[PDB]
């Protein structure tokens, strides 16, 4: 700490200002709950689901997404029903196994999919 210095020359110095996302979302942050499988026969299988608590939500829930996948090639298939919070797919074979997933959707968007739930057929 003493007074003794020497100011540099002149030096560069680049600058600039980029706007970033800052926009708002009402996604919920929580999966859903009571998601489990139930094999009701060789090819059909029922699968049920409820919405999140009131806590994490915050839009009132309007629907749900389903996303099953098959034990072959890239090939899986989305679909959504408003009606009720289960869905039963039939048309499936034997010896196989399929997986499917709940989430919860807000007035906003989708919401966090959970665990990959997986379920096999009865061979017989």
């Amino acid at each position: 700490g003493s007074s003794g210095s020497s100011g540099n020359r002149y030096g560069p110095g680049v600058s600039t200002d980029d706007i970033t996302v800052v926009t708002l979302s009402d996604v919920p942050s929580a999966p859903p709950q009571n998601v489990s499988l139930e094999v009701v026969n060789s090819r059909s299988i029922k699968v049920s689901w409820l919405p999140p608590p009131s806590g994490t939500q915050n839009g009132f829930i309007t629907g749900y997404k389903i996303r099953h996948r098959k034990t072959t090639r890239r090939g899986e298939m989305e679909t959504l029903e408003p009606n009720n919070l289960w869905y039963l797919f039939t048309g499936l074979e034997k010896g196989s196994q399929y997986s499917f997933q709940v989430s919860a959707m807000t007035v906003n968007g989708t919401g966090p999919p959970s665990n990959w739930y997986t379920a096999e057929t009865p061979e017989n």
